[PDB]
């Protein structure tokens, strides 16, 4: 690969720095490791790099495939787990034997089929089958909020307290929703009071962004001069800088590569906003209004004024609070003081 491959990296040789973050992740320093960061900050990348370098058995649940749904069924969750387990038995010969006595499992012949299941007994059997730590990756774990008919928390707590060879890695692009999922705020919840080893990926600063591009161009062996305009136009999100780098290498026209990145970002961001608006069709026009209003940032008064201007009616403070709270939980905006801002520059652009 190369530094500007437009897919999550799986090798450190293709990945710019984040050395402290990868090393912390790899430390598996508590039974649960949280990987945080906005979309496109490299979370799936460091997880892949981390598990490749550790050379430990693992189950990888890519939950992004549920992002366009409002609900995940027990059946659809089990089919994903089933697929991963089948990869794991190939690495853990004695697992197929250890899964034989699980109530809802059927074996035929070097594979399993589920025919509810005890997630805690399942995890315990991975641990029985392995001399080494087994990593359970829940990539975009906050998606499990949508898995309404299953509560995995007691099983996660059981593992945390009792399964010493089970190490979870849970990532989330929507920080508040991830914490809400794990019920960190609820004293009676199974994971309350338990510490998570936490790694956060922030957007590149100006100097990091410039160094990232510099490194990828030096590696392609091509000249580049305009690093500052690229940062000014694209911003610090690694994923967008990566795409730009790829396009510029492919075409060598600065304005074309910037415009193509901007147009790709806008399309992707607005599709992701549609995922957000799924199940909120009642408040849909209002959310669009809020984001346009907050594009160049604004205060509560600006949000209120713009909503009431569009609809004519007075709008309560309860409704307003709920709309901004949802946007903040899902990482669309961030509140600085009395100022709410899109969480990165191209989200401003997308609603401009
Ligand atoms: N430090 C980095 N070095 C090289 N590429 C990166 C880096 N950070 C992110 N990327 C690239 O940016 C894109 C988004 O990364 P990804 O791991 O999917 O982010 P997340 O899972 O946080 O949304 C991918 O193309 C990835 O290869
Ligand atoms: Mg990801």
């Amino acid at each position: 690969g190369m530094l500007f491959d437009t897919s999550p990296k799986d090798n450190r040789k293709d990945f710019f720095d984040r050395e402290k973050e990868i090393e912390k992740l790899k430390g598996l320093r508590a039974p649960i490791t949280l990987v945080l960061g906005l979309r496109r900050t490299g979370k799936s990348s460091i997880i892949k790099i981390g598990i490749n370098e550790l050379n430990l058995p693992y189950i990888y649940l890519d939950l992004r495939k549920f992002e366009e749904r409002n609900y995940i069924s027990y059946k659809d969750f089990l089919l994903e787990l089933q697929k991963e387990i089948n990869k794991l038995v190939k690495r853990l010969p004695s697992l197929l034997k250890a899964l034989k006595n699980i109530q809802g499992i059927v074996i035929m012949g070097n594979e399993i089929k589920f025919n509810r299941l005890s997630f805690a007994n399942l995890l315990e059997s991975f641990e029985q089958a392995s001399k080494d730590n087994v990593i359970i990756v829940l990539d975009e774990a906050q998606e499990l909020v949508k898995l309404r008919g299953v509560n995995l928390l007691p099983a996660l707590a059981y593992a945390y307290d009792n399964l010493k060879r089970i190490k979870f890695i849970m990532s989330g692009s929507e920080m508040g929703l991830l914490y809400d999922y794990l019920r960190v705020e609820d004293p009676e919840s199974p994971l309350f009071g338990r510490a998570f080893s936490t790694v956060e990926l922030k957007p590149f600063s100006r100097e990091e962004a410039i160094e990232f591009l510099r490194r990828g161009f030096q590696e392609a062996d091509i000249d580049f001069k305009d690093y500052e305009v690229v940062y000014e136009k694209i911003g610090g999100i690694p994923g967008w800088l990566t795409y730009f780098g790829f396009i510029y290498l492919d075409n060598k026209n600065l304005d074309f590569a910037i415009n193509q990145t901007l147009e790709y970002a806008k399309k992707l961001i607005l599709k992701e906003f549609e995922n957000f608006l799924h199940g909120r069709e009642i408040a849909r026009k209002r959310y669009l209004n809020i984001m346009r209003t907050l594009s160049k940032c604004g205060k509560w008064s600006d949000v209120k004024r713009a909503l009431e201007l569009e609809e004519g009616i007075e709008i309560s403070d309860s409704e307003i609070y709920n709309y901004l709270t949802q946007l903040t939980k899902h990482s669309w905006i961030i509140k600085e003081g009395e100022k709410y801002c899109p969480s990165e520059p191209l989200i401003s652009l997308a609603f401009s």
